[PDB]
């Protein structure tokens, strides 16, 4: 059908369709009166991933033979989502595919929605993991993400009553084609025990033996024949686990509990055992996987130059001490060799810089759990504080602030703290954040040893986040500047040339509409919801958290509705507000949030005056594949975390993609965007973080906002009195309280700038013509935010390897 989808070459297709009709028949054990769409998907799926064994095999043999030094991508999170079509683009036969399913009879679009979304995340951080493979694989590197093959990823979300409900994302229950089972390489992970001391060194003895059991999936590179591995490990009980008889099978389940659930928590520390277990459990397998393949290229000076380990965020930050236990314990290497060794190899990736968020495991529970390396820490910290010591004599507060154990009630290690001191790099996730990391939490740090603090502003992968999920716009792009720039993104600037074109123009306001209709359309078969696809579709899509400040948009939902309440007949720009994002099961508040945002849909979306001017549809279960949906279909993108709270941000990026203008703060890579763009093709509003500290300093009164701005006080009457909630009048009095008395987030403080600024977007939106020339302006500056640019930094600033688009043989 179309150019970017690659060749339909009749020798491919024949080919094609005889290797589905024989998975069908023999793997999916079927004939075609008895088959489902499911089935269909199935032998696709089969068909699909026979074409990447091939080139699996070959690179995994080519880095054997080639040695070059590997990536180690250690992660808790892989948002992977859907892998058929990713796959297909990659290998360049997403057309032939299409074309051998037409002559089949079936529909790929409609096969392609019985995939499940390999959950096996959060939001921002584990996707970020899963655009990082892509691109790593994309641009030649020899890199492995390793992580945990949960067997429920994050939870399906369902909305009841206006309440969300949790239920488990059993991803694999059907089967997971993608990936391949390695019981083979199954490792043992040690647990508890206790530390002997002998004349040869520390022994770490009785321990619980828990085993690591690695399952495969491809991860293959843009038309380049490479495909790279993601290592998932799974958790086994021994055999002789527990050994009355018909109890002690039972309790196996007890071992294998590590791997069983993802943790549900964005941006949020929970310090429960089974976590810290799954921290440990990743990075021991993954560490005696890294130093067999090492050993099978005794002397570890080379070990730095043949090995890189990313820690993607402090999760996994146990490596530090496991790969000094390895070294010093077992390979009995001397302490200072080894942590030579330990901060070349290691580089630390920080995403945050909320408190609530920052990983401090209690003493107690490391003690208990993981003896040897609390005794590492122990000595990591000692000698890391008399390097403070003798570099800021006297400075006794620096120590303090600067030690791995906290002190109090509990005594905690800072693992943040950890990373830092054993790691040769220490990176934020956009300019903004990494200077804030050298200004605030780590300066301490970054005035010892200014050398490790770098920046690498994210990205999202292209192909997922353009050529997959919007075919039209990439299609229309290709017309004119070429498929180079799907590996390039840069290219995208060509596109400035075409901001007066009144064809180009056309086209992409058309591509935006097509996009909008096929939602709506979306929304109505999915969901029974109905839309008015001309409205502007205003969204915000994104974990639920105070942070992101959902509730902002929220104050400002129901000032429109409050105005076109106080003048019906006047006109206003036709909006639909999309609102849509998981909350963690245990926090209250944001599930608040998620109520509140369908009490305001309950009551806007059924009063007829409004008419079809102002809708609000609370999008359920925002996964992966939602939102290569959604934001194709979006016109405005919501981007309005307080200034210094969100990291980065990469949904941000998604929507600049994919012809979305953007309303937010100076946040995350929001300033980079703005910088890109340039400003007048921004809705910028609200304080700078510059203006949040001056605020903090005088002392944020929410009350003062109140009192002063009419509009404002009238909604949280509303609020208060039971307007959005007539049968309990008092739902949404936890909320009132903490906007009127500890938000931490100063909601009101941008709410004046915030509607102003949106009154902007509405005046542009009433001009098309100028709304998609800010829009081209928007695409066309793009190209600093693919995951291809940013990898390649981190290849050659962190991990000393050099990038390549050169295509390996077929
Ligand atoms: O554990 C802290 C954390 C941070 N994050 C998110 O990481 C993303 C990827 O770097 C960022 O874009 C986002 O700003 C951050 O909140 N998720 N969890």
């Amino acid at each position: 059908q179309i150019s970017v989808r690659g060749l339909a070459g009749v020798e491919n297709v024949t080919e094609l369709k005889k290797n589905f009709n024989r998975h069908l028949h023999f793997t999916l054990v079927k004939d075609r009166n008895v088959a489902t769409p499911r089935d269909y998907y199935f032998a696709l799926a089969h068909t699909v991933r026979d074409h990447l064994v091939g080139r699996w095999i070959r690179t995994q043999q080519h880095y054997y033979e080639k040695d070059p030094k590997r990536i180690y991508y250690l992660s808790l999170e892989f948002y992977m989502g859907r892998t058929l079509q990713n796959t297909m683009v990659n290998l360049a036969l997403e057309n032939a595919c299409d074309e051998a399913t037409y002559q089949l009879g079936l529909d790929m679009e409609e096969l392609e929605e019985i995939e499940e979304d390999a959950g096996l995340g959060n939001g921002g951080l584990g996707r970020l993991a899963a655009c990082f493979l892509d691109s790593m694989a994309t641009l030649g590197l020899a890199a492995y993400g390793y992580g945990i093959r949960y067997e429920f990823g994050i939870f399906n979300q369902k909305i009841c009553g206006g309440w969300q409900m949790e239920e488990a994302d059993d991803w694999l229950r059907y089967g997971n084609p993608w990936e391949k089972a390695r019981p083979e390489f199954t490792l043992p992970v040690h647990f508890y025990g206790r530390v002997e001391h002998t004349s040869q060194g520390a022994k770490w003895v009785d321990t619980q033996v828990v085993l690591a059991m690695p399952y495969d999936t491809p991860v293959p590179g843009y038309r380049n024949n490479v495909v790279n591995t993601m290592r998932l490990w799974s958790a086994k009980a021994p055999n002789d686990f527990n050994l009355g008889y018909i109890q002690a099978v039972l309790d196996r389940n007890l071992a294998e509990n590590i791997s069983r659930v993802l943790y549900p928590n964005d941006n949020f520390f929970e310090g429960k055992e089974l976590r810290l277990k799954q921290e440990y459990f990743v990075v021991a397998a993954t560490l005696q996987d890294i130093i067999r393949r090492f050993k099978s290229s005794t002397n570890f000076d080379a070990f730095p130059d043949k090995v890189a380990i990313q820690l993607n965020d402090t999760h996994p930050s146990l490596a530090i001490p496991e790969l000094m236990r390895v070294l010093v314990d077992l390979e009995r290497l001397d302490w200072d060799k080894a942590w030579e060794v330990t901060v070349k190899t290691c580089a630390y990736t920080n995403h945050t810089v909320l408190p609530e968020a920052l990983e401090r495991w209690p003493v107690h529970l490391l003690e208990t759990l993981l003896p040897r390396h609390l005794q590492i820490i122990y000595e990591i910290n000692q000698r890391f504080l008399n390097r403070v010591a003798a570099a800021f004599p006297g400075d006794v507060d620096r120590l303090r602030r600067m030690s791995l154990v906290e002190e109090g009630a509990v005594k905690r290690i800072n693992m943040a703290h950890l990373c830092i001191a054993g790691s040769h790099a220490v990176n934020g996730v956009a300019r903004i954040h990494s200077e804030i990391l050298k200004k605030t939490i780590f300066k301490d740090f970054y005035e010892l040893e200014p050398h490790k603090f770098q920046n690498k502003t994210n990205g999202i992968t292209p192909r997922r986040w353009l050529v997959l999920c919007n075919p039209g716009l990439a299609e229309i792009i290709a017309e004119r500047i070429g498929e180079e720039y799907i590996s390039d993104l840069d290219q995208l600037r060509k596109l400035l040339s075409y901001v007066d074109d009144e064809a180009f123009i056309r086209d992409v306001a058309k591509v935006k509409q097509e996009n909008k209709l096929k939602f709506a359309a979306y929304l109505e078969r999915e969901y029974k919801v109905h839309i008015n696809p001309n409205s502007l579709f205003d969204v915000q899509v994104k974990r639920i958290h105070e942070y992101k400040r959902q509730l902002l948009n929220c104050l400002h939902v129901i000032t429109l509705y409050n105005r076109i309440k106080k003048e019906p007949n006047k006109f206003v720009v036709p909006r639909t507000v999309m609102i849509g994002g998981k909350a963690a099961p245990g926090y209250h508040m944001a599930k608040m949030i998620i109520k509140l945002i369908t009490a305001i849909g309950d009551v806007v979306n059924h009063d007829p005056v409004v008419g079809d001017r102002l809708r609000v549809i609370f999008l359920e279960n925002y996964r992966v594949s939602l939102a290569e949906k959604v934001i194709p279909a979006a016109d405005l993108s919501e981007q309005i975390s307080t200034a210094g709270t969100e990291a980065s941000g990469t949904g941000n990026m998604k929507f600049m993609l994919n012809g979305a203008l953007t309303i937010g703060t100076m946040d995350g890579a929001n300033v980079e965007m703005a910088e890109e763009a340039g400003e007048e093709n921004f809705f910028i509003f609200g304080m700078r973080v510059e203006d949040v500290d001056r605020l903090d300093q005088r002392g944020y009164n929410a009350q003062e906002y109140y009192d002063r701005i009419p509009e404002l006080r009238q909604i949280i009457e509303q609020l208060s009195s039971g307007f959005f909630s007539p049968k309990q009048p008092d739902l949404f009095k936890d909320i009132v309280n903490m906007l009127m008395h500890h938000d931490r987030f100063k909601v009101f403080a941008d709410y004046e700038e915030y509607v102003k600024c949106q009154e902007r977007v509405s005046a542009l939106y009433k001009n098309p013509r100028e709304w998609t020339r800010m829009v081209i302006r928007n695409i066309a500056t793009s190209g600093k935010f693919s995951s291809d640019r940013t990898i390649a930094q981190y290849a050659r600033e962190i991990w000393g390897v050099e990038p390549s688009r050169q295509r390996l043989p077929a």
